[PDB]
């Protein structure tokens, strides 16, 4: 959408922020112009240390002077890298933490009708969680990196064009020659990676179907050919992944092969310009290296323009609510204030519709009257808009035509602090703000005294239940410290709505907890608060309204009938149908936020996003998404187990380890040939310098072709090894998911959107954990090792001093690589406790706006943004000082080497080019050792969260489909028998749907398990085949227990017909031959014409070939049912299972079932459940299930012969349509 400029993000800056962005913008320019000044001091040293080869007294006075200028260069990098980190991290905190205080003043003052849960308070909650962390990413510390490397470019050219300006043009013209082939590489690597993501989605839905339809893959045993259709469509991503390793070996060989053919260009013309008497060996070392590392420092300034475009998109969404004008506002002077109220509410000619869609008309000419000191009741039987009345006295909306008089005074002339001070609200599942249970009661009144809080808790049946809690009125209700965790809460709103002492009380449908004798406790507590108050009762069910003096009824836009409950039961006017209807009878925001966090979590950093959940019933819980540190949960032997799985490719690891050592010979050979030409440039024999610099250019060219052939071996191999592992792992993951029990799939984090991406993202990052972390170890440890053997043959007295310094030269190059990604780690973890206070002052704003609790959600937020500011003051002063102090041991220790080397030459021990060769080789080596120790924790710290997918391999199923020590099944005649069995669901173990259940189904009979409004009726077929095991008891089948048999050899002769039949994405020739392996045309045509649909199946364009499940032709609910019966007649089972429930007919003119329900049962033992009391006249036997028991058994001549029982009550519901 629209976007702000890059400025106006700095509009929350006070006068102390214009001082930290000025001291912190001299620290970014002085630290920038220090690497092109290091090349000016190290260049002028070599002129003093190497022109004086004949006078060893002029040497020592000109190396002792320039090695004092490195200690002076250290103190200017120490005190100016301190000033760009300690001043841009703390000034980027104080600006975003005053954006949070004005965005929350803005989102507490908009109208309450703005938040109607229609993905509106799932965007406000997301904009306070993540859009505020994108402004802080953009303006804090990636602005210091923008000024640092831009001024390294501008200072790298001025040092370059002053020393030697001809060599500063040959070294800049080379830079397009390197960035072209280093940028054309990155184009042709995304062109393979994007085709890999495209060629995977053919196999991305075959894994997806077998998880979301797992009950059908088990009943028809085809869990061994959901692998063979998944092991074929991965073989086109393996082969396309072989040529994304060759396009990297040719992309790094031909990028290191042009740079090596460009040091042969700049060091040949330097050898011509010295012989002409124009330069020397220190003005040319300066000019070449200052213009190369200066021009390369524009790839790091422009790397920050990606975060600068996220911080302008996110920052506009926040800045369009901060200055948004609401409608229903407070006027402190243009608003009256009455006294001695009485509570006479009257809607005089009010019409109103919700502003989400003005098409409907809820309140067409609405007219009521609420007396003083009395009780009323507003009741309906459908969506009549009776909860809208209590959502309109609060002024959450406006009546767009009409007026509302309070004691004859219009409420639009009263401000919104006198109206809401006299009205108290109680609503559904009341707001429990995550504080103690003294602070929640003190929202109705802030502080009067202590004894009134106990007095309000006394007359609510609330005093005893907070004294059987071993803490003194101080209990965490948000987190489960001490659990008042009953479904019957104490409705502590009633404790709030008594301490406030309102004159008008707006109750609501407060029977929403499956009411019983437990919920009758607060029923009389409501009868002890509705005294002397003009209260209303919005009643959902009429069973609790039966003692109310006056009741009004609305049906369509207006009131219909009023009066007491004697003429209400009389005359049958629009109330007798409602009492007939009484006889015949959040966790969603977390799914909205995580899918909004989906497709925005592969590009965004893991320390900048969240992951959402439900938590307890106190708040929405936010995990900082850098939980990989606190998890630390992989097996201790995970690195050997991923090598045992990756062994058949042992030739493709030996032939890549003689390609990773040969790449470690290119680095330490560049630093020998380049440090042999510093020596040669100080010759005075201008013909023996020409013929010895032709032989140092030919090495640069000949080893610029060695680099092409030694990165093609390292990266074509180790990609054959690493793409036969992510193919082998994904097959071992799907073959282990489709072996677990059914109840494992029923949980909330095992749905088919977080479990089919673990095979797509968490299974393809095992390549960069055991193949791309060996290639950069064999390479970097044969470069460290070949440069401590050469450098102890040349000279061992200087290189033993560098060996004692070497922990300090690798610690300074380790801090220079953490600074490319910033020193303000995991910034989403400190801003998690502060965000949940805004994350529940928005989703509970219907109770925040009531009680006038708006100035307390803001003072629990300004008083609690002080914790991440003292965490970001101590972290910026420390990390900014330890960075600059470790840059002082990098320049103050290269001045100890070059001084001790100059002392050996003047005593006649060493020579020139024995100190420079030892210096250049052992310093460039130190820049590679601090890359190996940067990936050193992740090898120990369990890989990471994506390399920790062993929980699908190392997991023990409860129901094992295949056993060797199990009896094989040859014939089941059908002997279904249930012994004393009770059962519950593992997803919710409190409900006890079965209680000593018993059946006995003889062979050659049927069964007609009755509806009974869902008394556990579609759970008997879920134990005939083991979708769930019982808690206690035995399931008897063929005179044997069911937990003794080969499960795969039992499910191929028990075939069900699903509740809502689903079809795979294929033709109607596989979906009618998935129930029998090997049938082609012989019994397939006959399997059509048994539940026939033959004109439906011959009337079709390509014969029996059309996609019907996904991305194909659409069928109806009556025709999909016809296909699933064709499976069950092709398979020809012995035990048949049917399942129909909860209005699943979905088609008038019922003929899709009447043909199949009588032909199919002629030789089988069938079990039939149907929710309607029609077409269920199975004349063998019929039983009734109630609360986990059978109550009556016998055919349909001993079932209606009893006068009532329980069956004839259901016979009354036949005429109740
Ligand atoms: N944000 C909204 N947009 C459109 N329609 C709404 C919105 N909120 C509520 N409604 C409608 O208002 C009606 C309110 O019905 P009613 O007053 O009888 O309350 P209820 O359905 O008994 O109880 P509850 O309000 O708890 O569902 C609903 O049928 C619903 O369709
Ligand atoms: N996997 C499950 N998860 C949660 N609750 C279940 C599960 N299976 C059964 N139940 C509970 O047990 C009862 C099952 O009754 P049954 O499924 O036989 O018919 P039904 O519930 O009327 O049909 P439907 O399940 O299609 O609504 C339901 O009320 C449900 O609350
Ligand atoms: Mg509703
Ligand atoms: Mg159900």
């Amino acid at each position: 959408e629209q976007s702000l400029p890059f400025f106006k993000l700095f509009s929350f800056a006070d006068k102390f922020d214009y001082l930290l962005m000025f001291v912190g913008s001299l620290g970014a320019i002085v630290h920038g112009s220090s690497m092109p000044v290091f090349f000016l001091l190290f260049g002028q040293m070599v002129n003093g240390f190497g022109k004086n080869q004949m006078d060893l007294h002029q040497m020592v006075h000109e190396v002792s002077r320039y090695s004092l200028y490195f200690v002076y260069l250290g103190l200017v990098v120490c005190f100016s890298s301190y000033a760009e980190i300690a001043c841009w991290m703390y000034s980027g905190e104080r600006q975003v933490a005053a954006l949070r205080k004005k965005y929350l003043e803005a989102v507490l003052k908009q109208d309450v009708g703005f938040f109607d849960t229609d993905a509106r308070t799932g965007d406000i909650v997301f904009s306070v969680s993540t859009d505020t962390l994108l402004v802080q990413d953009a303006i804090s510390e990636k602005v210091g990196n923008f000024i640092h490397y831009l001024s390294t470019f501008l200072a790298g050219l001025v040092v370059g064009f002053v020393s030697a300006w001809k060599l500063a043009l040959l070294s800049v013209a080379v830079i397009p020659g390197i960035a072209f082939a280093g940028g054309l590489y990155a184009y042709t690597l995304t062109g393979i990676t994007s085709k890999s993501r495209e060629s995977y989605a053919n196999a991305g839905v075959i894994a997806e179907q077998a998880i979301a339809q797992v009950r059908t893959v088990y009943s028809y045993v085809g869990e061994s050919k959901a692998l063979n259709a998944y092991s074929d469509a991965i073989q086109y991503t393996l082969k396309l992944g072989y040529k994304a390793g060759m396009a990297k070996g040719l992309g790094l060989g031909c990028t290191y092969g042009i740079a090596c053919m460009s040091w042969a260009l700049v060091f040949w013309y330097a050898g011509v310009f010295i012989r002409n008497g124009q330069t020397d060996g220190g003005k040319a070392f300066t000019a070449i290296f200052s213009a190369i590392v200066g021009g390369m420092s524009l790839g790091q300034s422009f790397s920050n323009l990606g975060a600068f475009s996220k911080g302008k998109a996110a920052g506009y969404k926040l800045m369009e609510i901060i200055n948004q004008r609401p409608t229903i506002i407070q006027d402190p002077l243009d608003g009256k204030c009455l006294d001695q109220v009485h509570g006479n509410i009257e809607f005089k000619d009010v019409t109103f519709s919700y502003p989400s869609r003005p098409d409907v008309m809820i309140f067409r000419n609405f007219n009521i009257f609420f007396p003083s000191g009395k009780t009323v009741a507003v009741v309906g039987g459908s969506g009549s808009g009776k909860s809208t009345v209590v959502s309109l006295i609060e002024r959450f909306y406006d009546p767009n035509s009409g007026q509302i008089l309070l004691d004859g005074v219009e409420i639009k002339t009263l401000q919104l602090k006198f109206l809401r001070e006299q009205i108290g609200l109680v609503n559904q599942e009341p707001a429990l703000f995550a504080t103690t249970i003294l602070e929640n009661i003190l929202y109705g009144k802030p502080d009067a005294t202590m004894v009134e809080v106990e007095a309000a808790a006394s007359a609510a049946n609330a005093h005893s239940f907070i004294t059987l809690l071993p803490k003194g009125y101080d209990t965490q209700v948000g987190e489960r410290g001490v659990q008042l965790s009953g479904g019957q809460k104490q409705r502590i709103a009633i404790a709030r709505a008594m301490l406030k002492d309102p004159k008008i009380l707006l109750l609501d449908q407060a029977t929403s907890a499956l009411d019983a004798s437990s919920e009758s406790i607060v029923q009389e507590a409501l009868d002890r608060v509705m005294v002397g108050r003009t209260t209303v009762v919005v009643a959902h069910r009429l069973c609790t309204i039966r003692n109310v003096d006056s009741i009004a009824v609305i049906q369509q836009g207006q009131v219909v009938e009023t009066g007491t409950h004697e003429e209400l039961i009389a005359k049958s006017g629009a109330y007798a149908s409602l009492i007939r209807f009484q006889e015949m009878v959040s966790t969603r925001l977390s799914h909205s936020l995580s899918t909004k966090s989906l497709s925005l979590r592969s590009g965004s950093l893991r320390n900048l996003s969240y992951s959402y959940s439900t938590g307890a019933d106190g708040r929405i819980e936010m995990i900082s998404n850098a939980e990989t540190d606190r998890k630390t949960r992989a097996p201790e032997n995970y690195f050997y187990r991923l090598l045992k799985l990756n062994s058949p490719e042992w030739p493709y690891s030996i032939m890549g380890a003689v390609g990773s050592i040969l790449s470690g010979f290119i680095g330490p050979t560049f630093a020998i040939v380049m440090s042999n030409m510093i020596e040669v440039f100080y010759y005075t024999d201008y013909d023996s310098m020409e013929r010895k610099t032709k032989e140092y250019v030919f090495i640069y060219i000949g080893a610029g072709l060695y680099a092409v052939g030694a990165y093609l071996i390292q990266h074509y191999f180790f990609s054959i090894m690493g793409e036969n592992l992510t193919t082998r792992v994904r097959r071992m993951m799907l073959s282990a998911i489709l072996r677990n029990e059914v109840g494992w799939f029923d949980e909330d984090e095992h749905n088919s959107s977080l479990i089919a991406a673990r095979l797509a993202t968490d299974a393809a990052d095992v390549k960069s954990a055991i193949a791309e972390r060996i290639s950069v170890i064999l390479q970097n440890m044969t470069s460290l090792l070949t440069s401590f053997i050469v450098a102890f043959i040349v000279e061992w007295r200087v290189s033993l001093l560098i060996l004692g310094t070497f922990p300090l030269l690798v610690l300074a190059n380790f801090a220079q690589q953490l600074s490319l990604k910033g020193f303000a780690g995991d910034t989403a973890k400190a801003h998690a406790k502060t965000s949940m206070i805004a994350g529940e002052g928005v989703s509970n704003i219907r109770t925040v706006a009531a009680f006038n609790a708006q100035s307390k959600i803001l003072s629990l937020f300004c008083h609690e943004l002080r914790v991440p500011q003292k965490r970001s003051l101590y972290r910026s002063q420390t990390s900014g000082f330890l960075f600059g102090l470790s840059q002082l041991a990098l320049y103050g220790s290269e001045a100890l080497i070059l001084w001790y080397g100059a002392h050996l030459v003047s005593k006649g021990v060493s020579t020139f080019s024995k100190v420079i060769k030892v210096f250049v080789v052992l310093v460039i080596t130190a820049n590679s050792v601090a890359e190996t120790v940067s990936l050193a924790p992740e090898i120990i710290r369990g890989g990471e969260a994506v390399g920790s997918v062993f929980s699908v391999l190392d997991r023990q199923t409860r129901i094992d489909p295949d056993d060797a020590d199990a009896d094989p099944v040859e014939t089941i005649r059908g002997d279904i028998e249930f012994r004393h069995v009770d059962f519950a669901y593992p997803s919710r173990p409190d409900v006890m749907v079965f209680r000593d259940f018993n059946l006995r189904i003889r062979a050659g009979h049927s069964q007609a398990l009755v509806g009974a409004s869902g008394s556990g009726k579609s759970s008997v077929i879920a134990m005939i085949e083991r979708f769930y095991d019982p808690l206690a008891g035995k399931v008897m089948i063929d005179g044997k227990d069911i937990r003794r048999l080969n499960l795969k050899s039992l499910r191929l002769k028990i075939g069900l017909v699903q509740q809502e039949p689903a079809l795979f994405a294929a033709t109607i020739f596989d979906n009618i031959a998935y129930g029998k392996d090997g049938a082609t045309e012989s019994e397939v045509i006959d399997a059509a014409r048994a539940a026939n649909a033959h004109g439906f199946i011959s009337g079709l364009p390509e014969g029996y070939k059309t996609p019907v499940g996904e991305r194909g032709v659409q069928l109806s609910g009556g025709q999909k049912q016809r296909i699933a019966i064709a499976r069950a007649v092709l398979k020809n089972p012995t035990v048949l299972l049917l399942d129909q429930a909860t209005s699943a007919l979905d088609a008038e003119s019922e003929c899709v079932l009447q043909e199949a329900l009588e032909r199919l049962m002629r030789g089988r033992t069938t079990v039939v459940v149907a929710h309607r009391l029609s077409t269920i006249r199975g004349v063998d036997c019929i039983g009734v299930i109630q609360d986990g028991r059978i109550v009556e058994q016998g055919s349909h001549s001993e079932l209606v012969s009893r006068p009532e029982g329980a069956y004839s009550r259901l016979l009354q519901l036949q005429t109740h349509r």
